[PDB]
């Protein structure tokens, strides 16, 4: 590890997100960020909330700079509402840097802020080709290596605890960490494997076969990514296109079969418990996604298990049983890898090279039977043609 | 001898499938659904689809009946996932009665449903044998005959237009007939001659003669029944096995020599184009088809012209050329006479007597020098042997 200064910055969970400490202003006002690779504004709470302890006071920065401009952003979830303008940003557990970068102040939102996150912005950390109102509006990492000699490249090591975390217990928990500007070799086992960014705007990839337990899912490719696929840290679940949704629930579902489990569960709304202790892991399939490799019909996979994809939740009860619920879910947007399968491995968003790199996190969930892997190579035909085009 | 009340009910063309009128539930609840001669089973849309703009609707029908069961089937094209249970139907321009039959609620589907087809479910009319999830399920064909008078027979008069119908157009055109119960003789021209249904699963028969312009493709005739030949309705073009197949494009290439054509269009992928009015039929050969006959050692011939087996597609350029897709291709499942074989003639489905008619079609397409044909009887020996065990 050659970036101890940054390693274990992250806290939160798959379930709230996980967020970065970072001030903004002069003096400098701290704020907790959600780390988001699936969208690109810099945007926190600059007014009152309910569910804000505190925000950001633009009266109180010295540097604060108004763009004497408004802006809308919707998400598939909630959105919000505010004024644009630019301040003077730091990370205290990153790069030992100053930005000026913009920042939407957050004046009005629905659906957006989450009780009990403990965070009050957010780090749209993807391409200014997705940025609203336009590409106009340069993101945050765009800022800070045109202004600094960070390298153009962070990494992320999202840390899922195997078990739920409680109010106290999430706040003094680590949970991950967040390489800005580089790699920290002890933050994953194994090897490195990249695979090809297809576009700037989201991290979007290529995946080019799925398997569950080894059993190939055996559809057209095209499939895998309509209308894309995309590396998500904003996002809980793993989302699927509705097809590909059908066809992997119905073969987990075969996987599975010793045991029956409502509908309810699978559609990612209730929660199933065991006694304490004994989960069936076993019984529950090892999902591969095969990915383009950056050599010519050469592709890697990466695999995860159960204790990837379902997620620990407190019982109703808050007894003493060990409960989760379905972590997958539909899209109609494209394939969404979110936090819960970037919780099996260490990932590196090398923009400097237009790839994303994915190795066996040192802090993935697994049992003394099975682990998370990425391996590589194998020979893979026309996975240009896996690609998806409007 | 003539049924007027179901003479013309049917619509679409050989690309996207014909379909006839039906109505499922209590109030009756109006479908339109693919006539399926390669299928066993009855099943209909009963969720939301991007291709469908109605479909069933259990909650509403008050004679629905929960089977409590889920059904899967892949065909060779797509698949969907359905829940068996069933309901009171009936075909507004066919038979006077009401049946209550199996139903398949399709809930989950992959590239089953066709854009602008027109149709939102599948009659599958073939035997149970083949049902899925097993033979138990009895097809809607078996419950017509057995609940009703009807007799039981059923034949289709498929008629192609020989050119492309747009949108509004393949809506308003009639595209044929499906009398059920019965032969109208307004539908064919000359004599029906039948061959033996081989056993009761798919609408199997045997060939015991390929030409290609009369000359013999001289092969085993049991290649051309490998690993069966079937009438299927439910299928565009007329699939032969790899090695039959192989063997027809050379020959019709070598007919059709004096102009050369890329190989995406002896692919059945890309079309071929000329102006207007200009295809030079006459270049391209008539395929004869020899067919087992009733009779000891006897066979018929079935005679498809290029007007078959081209088929009218629209140009990329919406030009006034008139374009066509080559609608023969490979299989690795048997032979196929699907939808542009079947335009040619009436078709008889006499489950009764286990055989299949055919006889020059009323609304074939042809041109002033040539037409479709059935003739016979001919001469052939060991016609059993051609058949594949
Ligand atoms: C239920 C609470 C939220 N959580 C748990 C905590 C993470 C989810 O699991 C969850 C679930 C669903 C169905 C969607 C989202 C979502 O929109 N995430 C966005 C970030 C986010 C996090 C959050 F905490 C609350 C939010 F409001 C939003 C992410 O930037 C998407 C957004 N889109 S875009 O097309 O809208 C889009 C928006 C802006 C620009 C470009 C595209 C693309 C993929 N990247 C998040
Ligand atoms: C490209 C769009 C479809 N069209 C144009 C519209 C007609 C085709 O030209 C076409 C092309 C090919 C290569 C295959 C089929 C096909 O599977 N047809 C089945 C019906 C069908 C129609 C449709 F519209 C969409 C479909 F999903 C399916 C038919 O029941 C077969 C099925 N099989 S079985 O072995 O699977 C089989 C299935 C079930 C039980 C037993 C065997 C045997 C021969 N009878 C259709």
């Amino acid at each position: 590890g050659s970036f101890v200064e940054m390693v274990d910055n992250l806290r939160g969970k798959s379930g709230q997100g996980y967020y970065v400490e970072m001030t903004v202003g002069s003096p400098p006002q701290t704020l907790n960020i959600l780390v988001d690779t699936g969208s690109s504004n810099f945007a926190v709470g600059a007014a009152p909330h309910p569910f804000l302890h505190r925000y950001y006071q633009r009266q109180l920065s010295s540097t604060y700079r108004d763009l004497r401009k408004g802006v809308y952003v919707p998400y598939t979830q909630g959105k919000w509402e505010g004024e644009l303008g630019t301040d003077l940003v730091s990370i205290p557990h990153g790069p030992n840097v100053t930005v000026r970068a913009n920042i939407a102040a957050i004046t009005e939102s629905d659906k957006f802020f989450i009780n009990g996150s403990n965070w009050e912005g957010i780090l749209g950390l993807a391409y200014a080709e997705i940025a609203r109102p336009d590409d106009s509006l340069e993101p945050f990492f765009d800022s800070l290596v045109k202004q600094t000699h960070v390298p153009n490249l962070f990494s992320l090591q999202l840390c899922g605890a195997g078990f739920p975390l409680n109010q106290s217990e999430v706040l003094a928990s680590v949970g991950g960490s967040m390489i800005i500007g580089g790699i920290d070799h002890s933050l994953y086992t194994g090897s490195l494997w990249y695979t090809p960014i297809r576009r700037e705007w989201y991290y979007e990839v290529i995946i080019v076969r799925v398997e569950i337990n080894g059993q190939d899912l055996k559809m057209d490719c095209k499939e895998y990514n309509y209308d894309k696929s995309i590396v998500d840290s904003g996002t809980t679940n793993l989302r699927l296109p509705k097809k590909v949704f059908e066809a992997a629930v119905k073969s987990i579902k075969a996987a599975s079969s010793t045991e029956k489990f409502p509908d309810g569960f699978w559609l990612g709304e209730q929660l199933v418990c065991w006694q304490a202790g004994t989960t069936p892991w076993n019984i529950f399939p090892v999902i591969s996604l095969y990915l383009m490799g950056e050599v010519t019909n050469q592709s890697f996979r990466i695999t995860i298990l159960p204790q990837q994809y379902l997620r620990p939740v407190e019982d109703v009860a808050t007894s003493q049983d060990d409960c989760y619920k379905f972590a997958i879910s539909q899209s109609s947007t494209g394939t969404v890898m979110g936090a819960v399968i970037m919780e099996g491995f260490y990932v590196v968003f090398d923009r400097a090279r237009k790839r994303i790199g994915f190795a066996v996190s040192a802090c993935h969930v697994h049992d003394e039977f099975r682990t998370a892997a990425v391996e590589g190579p194998f020979v893979t035909l026309d996975m240009e043609d896996c690609g998806y085009n409007i």
